[PDB]
């Protein structure tokens, strides 16, 4: 007997939310295992801010049926009841470390599953570094001596207060004061002297060109990776990216500050289930018998590593390595996020804080003044990174940001949309305000196409044109394959009354399909073909000549003529189906100077698979790629002899699943495919020579 | 016999030049034949890079009246005007492969005569193992396994590209693009990222002693034929010396690398005619009457193996040996090298980027880069950005010149992921592209969802320096497609939904499924286990077949009804479809699609349909209606339709309860 026994016949399903810097391929291996053992699918998809969408989702009783994040979050989430209540045997919770649990435990409930451990470590290039800085103070020293080698000291993501808290809260700065066994929401450590030595000191550091405040994620991972940067700071969902990386590197604690260590705030990864989840008991299996187990997490963490894992048995192993080890070490110093609602306000609070200092918008004192009096506030989770969030007497509301540093350059960042029918470019809208925007912010090659504030995105500026050829100055260009859609956004220097001039070109490429090319004739002189597919399928090849190398404007009529150079271009469609599992493969084309396909003088201008030569005289671009195939013969060039002739293409159905379909044409012929399948072959003629202007 | 008619008191001489590693006696030898029946003497001799020495003499109206090598060299001889155009009838022509004659055809004229077709084939000691390694990632294991008999598992030439060049290209390396039935000179392979993994593997091999990176030619064969190695990788020049040799030998398909196959380059072995020679009649007839022949090619042959030849006759009977089936099979996975002159400074660009990196000199990056470069100011700031959005792949494209206008003096660009980066894009502009699945969670793609639409979308960053200084851009594309019927349905938690499964043919398992749906696009779908309506609501439903490929059937909505009660069959029903066609010509009711394709889809306005009662149960009779007589698609003419309607309860499906909004 099998487990498949008690899920058969299910009509449940499992589907997940993680942030994708942590590993999806573990998971979806686990997944694919537990697919196997119950024959239940498993999904997994990637939102853009899961964290703050899970919420709004959640509410209407839609989402993931589990979500993936750091336990600071989750008890935002209870406060709300989106979060079902988790209540394993005590035989499992053995398994499990208790502080682990106690991060997942919200009001006496356990609301998820502790899946790991993250602390921020320092990780650095041992080539370029034997012995990393042991204190923050003596980093500039290294920057000063690194840039005389035309590399940098330090680079770490400056965007997410994730990153910069440790060194604020090294001097004694924190968020919510732990009292009598409570946080207080009213007691707030962010504007004490602690939290202003330790910003003061990275503004101080970036202010003397130590690292940019631009720096990101992203820079960051790619400067550090390249080995252009001695060390940086991270996690260990990071390392596998170094790894493959030629760079040879170390990880160990961050840098000390004051001699006081740095105190990051140390995340538990966590697994939540979904309240509205019908599929609760399923989720409960998967995570409890599958996800936890030493195989799960030697998956998850062998396609990026977990660090420190709540599950005693692989722990106890995994701590063997140096790495993770570390990051207890750096965890250890720092301290356990609350997992109460007000830390979604709270990292809200910082990072406008420590961009807002950073930039030089306001002094730390001032920064963190506002941070403090907005530490708790919601509204503020509301306003964009280009808006402050201002306290009034009454309450809090979302604000432009009044100045900003905008080189003529920072106005080319921009959002490109392309849409099935429409495209959209938009451009911050508190940027353009700051110039003196009350409207008619931007336009388009047609002056009377304009910019609107975003209906959707209260962030965005945003202008729309159709993707077709004349509407608001767009235009098209074809090549075989593609339709390109073109325009120009121009900004408007005059409601402005100054003149940086600065002009966009975007455009939006779309596939080609010649079905709309045939069906848009009137009269298209097309041949067709049913394939019937096992018992339930049914597919249709159809063959048509085009008069243009764009695959467009198809003949008409019973016959086609030609120049003596003339090109006949030849096209292949697939209906029927799923156009993904099978491609169209056109494996025998060619033409013969009578309407028979079977007749004994064949002119092959494709042969198993592959050109019969190397000629201009035949052109394949597109065979056994796509649903689709393109090829051009130039005919009466190829054959001469006759005044006319007839075509002829063998097509096969190529299973993309158990054999790869698209041909290798070394140019060299077999000539020993000469078997034709008359039961696959299209065919279309007469194509004749005009012999009149 | 009665040839000598044709020659007498003959005069002149014949010189030609070769490569020593090729048969030189058996070339002589047909020389001394031709010099018996005509009386002409035949030089062959043999020097040192004679294909580099050929320009140089012939530039001056001096060298050999003959020259054999590979085509590729021959192209850039004929753009020098150093090859006479060969002229043979079509009656010999048929006699050799076409693209044996496409190889050595240069701007429209044939400047040589094809003798032999070359590729590289792997040569191993079928007594020492039975089956060859299939990969190349498999070797270091059997090497380390040889290591301790202190010997090595594979050894051959490192220092010439062509060598090396099967691995490069192995996985999407090129020399030259072919396009529109050319070769394109500024379209060039090198610098990609398969290329870099062959590349970065063979360096990876040396530097783990595996093999040395002094190896060649000499060493490899001499070591082999020792047998000090357990195999190699050459053409059939080089079987000769392992005959004689008593080692048993086999030959075979090259390894794969990234589970593609080795590409070598395939050379075809051609004879040119120098064109400052008066003696052209007597090389053509020495070429064609001679040295293309069963006869002539088998001495050639046996003293060295040509691999496989050019003429059908000599092949069709040299086949019948796996050497040169090998060498076929592995001359069909690779590309025959262009004619181009080009090729000239290519293989020059190569073989430098192979031993910088293979010595350590330059990194990989750095040695593809120099060779791909090899091979081939601001008053307004502007820039351009092109996106292309496809099925299963995005496209971002940046123009290089509005890049230079702006600054950049080197482009490095990169998504979310840093290690997803820009590449070389050609088109009919030249462009530097970041490629990209249309799917969240690679290269840090990000999805977003609203109730019509699923918008993937990432970050492009760009930027002059590694190390970012002031300036640095980041551009965000996204590409949105519209939502599916089934996709929403299935991405739903929890939908409300009615499942009826059927069963076609006896043979596995199908499913249709009927759904309420809150938009217009027919996505958004209602959750729970009832829906509640406003009294002017549409409710927009829809039907669909699921769990494997029915096309060859369309869903078939035949009766479609609203009952007061939960029973399908109760007395009073309010029919939105009866008889496969709309009940009333109104804006009320709308049927999108009904046995058209695998879904169907309509729109009610329920409770003004429903009347007097506040809540009702929905009901869909279907049917697979088969497609081929074409007649599946129905057609209404008119409101009036009649009451008394057949239908079969067993394939109805039933949705509710649907309620009226304020009790
Ligand atoms: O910086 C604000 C952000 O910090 C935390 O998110 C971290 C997370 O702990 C790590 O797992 C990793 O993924 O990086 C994240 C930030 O980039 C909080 O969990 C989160 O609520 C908060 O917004
Ligand atoms: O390595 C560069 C070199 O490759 C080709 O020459 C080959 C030739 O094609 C083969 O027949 C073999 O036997 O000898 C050479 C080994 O490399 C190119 O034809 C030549 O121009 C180029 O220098
Ligand atoms: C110029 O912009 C940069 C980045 O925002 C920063 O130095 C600051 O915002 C501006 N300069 C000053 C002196 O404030
Ligand atoms: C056609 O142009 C598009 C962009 O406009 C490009 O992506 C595509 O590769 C081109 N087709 C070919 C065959 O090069
Ligand atoms: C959903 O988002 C897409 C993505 O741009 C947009 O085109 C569409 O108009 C949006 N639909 C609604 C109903 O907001
Ligand atoms: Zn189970
Ligand atoms: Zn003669």
């Amino acid at each position: 007997g099998h487990h498949h026994h008690h899920h058969k016949t299910e009509e449940g399903k499992l589907v997940i939310w993680i942030n994708g810097d942590k590993g999806y391929n573990g998971l979806a291996e686990v997944g694919k295992k537990f697919e196997k053992d119950t024959g239940i699918k498993v999904t997994v998809e990637h939102p853009d801010k899961l964290e703050e969408k899970f919420p709004q989702v959640a509410a209407t009783g839609d989402g993931p049926d589990i979500i993936f994040w750091a336990h600071d979050r989750f008890g935002g989430y209870a406060q709300s009841g989106l979060l079902a209540e988790i209540t394993p045997a005590a035989a499992f919770q053995d398994k499990l470390y208790p502080f682990t649990w106690d991060a997942v435990r919200y009001n006496g409930k356990l609301i998820a599953y502790p899946i790991a451990v993250e602390a921020l470590s320092l990780i650095y290039n041992k080539d370029l570094l034997p012995n990393p800085p042991k204190t923050w103070e003596e980093i500039p020293a290294l920057d000063k001596e690194l840039k005389a080698k035309g590399k940098s000291a330090l680079m770490f993501n400056l965007q997410e207060p994730y990153f910069t808290w440790p060194l604020i809260a090294a001097d004694g700065g924190y968020a919510f004061k732990y009292a009598a066994g409570k946080y207080d929401i009213k007691d707030v450590g962010v504007d004490n002297a602690g939290a202003k030595a330790g910003l003061t000191f990275l503004v101080d550091l970036i202010k003397n060109k130590h690292m940019n405040a631009d720096t990101d994620y992203s820079i960051a991972e790619h400067a550090f990776n390249h080995g252009e940067t001695a060390m940086t700071i991270n996690g260990p969902w990071a390392w596998s990216n170094i790894d493959t990386s030629a760079v040879n590197y170390g990880v160990t604690v961050l840098p000390t500050f004051k001699g006081q260590p740095s105190k990051p705030f140390v995340g538990v990864l966590s697994a939540g289930i979904n309240a509205a989840s019908p599929n609760k008991e399923l989720a409960k299996e998967f995570l409890e018998n599958y996800l936890l187990t030493d195989e799960g997490l030697e998956a998850v963490n062998k396609d990026k590593p977990l660090g420190a894992v709540a599950l005693k048995s692989y722990e106890e192993e995994l701590v063997k390595d140096p790495r993770v080890a570390a990051t207890m070490e750096n965890a250890q110093k720092g301290e356990i996020m609350p997992n109460i609602p007000q830390m979604s306000a709270f990292w809200y609070a910082v990072r406008t804080a420590v961009i807002n200092a950073a930039s030089g918008r306001q002094t730390v004192d001032a920064a963190l003044a506002a941070a403090q009096t907005n530490a708790a506030a919601g509204t503020c989770e509301e306003c964009s990174i280009d808006e402050d969030c201002k306290s009034n007497n009454g309450r809090w509301h979302c604000q432009c940001k009044q100045d900003f540093n905008i080189t003529d350059i920072s106005l080319l960042e921009h959002r490109l949309e392309c849409g099935a029918n429409d495209m959209k470019v938009s451009l911050g809208k508190c940027q353009l305000k700051s110039l003196g925007f009350d409207k008619v912010f931007m336009y388009l090659s047609d002056s009377r196409c304009s910019g609107f504030n975003d209906r959707d995105n209260r962030d965005w500026v945003s202008v729309v044109t159709p993707a077709r050829d004349g509407p608001c100055g767009t235009v098209l260009t074809r090549n075989e394959t593609h339709a390109t859609y073109s325009n120009t956004l121009y900004l408007a220097d005059e409601i402005i009354i100054r003149d940086l001039n600065i002009k966009i070109n975007f455009a939006c490429s779309y596939p080609l399909d010649m079905k709309v090319s045939l069906k848009t004739a009137l009269q298209p002189m097309v041949s067709a073909l049913n394939i019937r597919v096992g018992g339930t399928g049914m597919f249709t090849v159809r063959m048509a000549l085009f008069q243009t190398p764009s695959y467009t404007q198809p003949y008409q009529g019973s016959s086609v003529t030609l120049s003596t150079e003339a090109f006949l271009y030849v096209g292949t469609m697939l209906d029927g189906g799923d156009l993904s599992r099978f491609a169209l493969l056109m494996t025998n084309c060619y033409a013969t100077p009578s309407s028979q396909a079977t007749d004994p003088l064949k002119y092959f201008i494709i042969q198993d698979r592959c050109p019969h030569t190397r000629d201009s005289t035949i052109q394949v671009v597109e065979n056994g790629e796509s649903s689709q195939g393109r090829f051009s013969v130039q005919m009466f060039r190829f054959a001469g002899n006759y005044d006319l002739v007839y075509l002829h293409c063998e097509v096969y159905l190529c299973d993309t699943m158990n054999e790869k379909c698209k041909p290798t044409c070394s140019g060299t012929a077999f000539a020993s495919g000469s078997v034709i399948d008359q039961s696959r072959v299209l065919n279309l003629g007469p194509i004749t020579r005009k012999g009149v202007q």
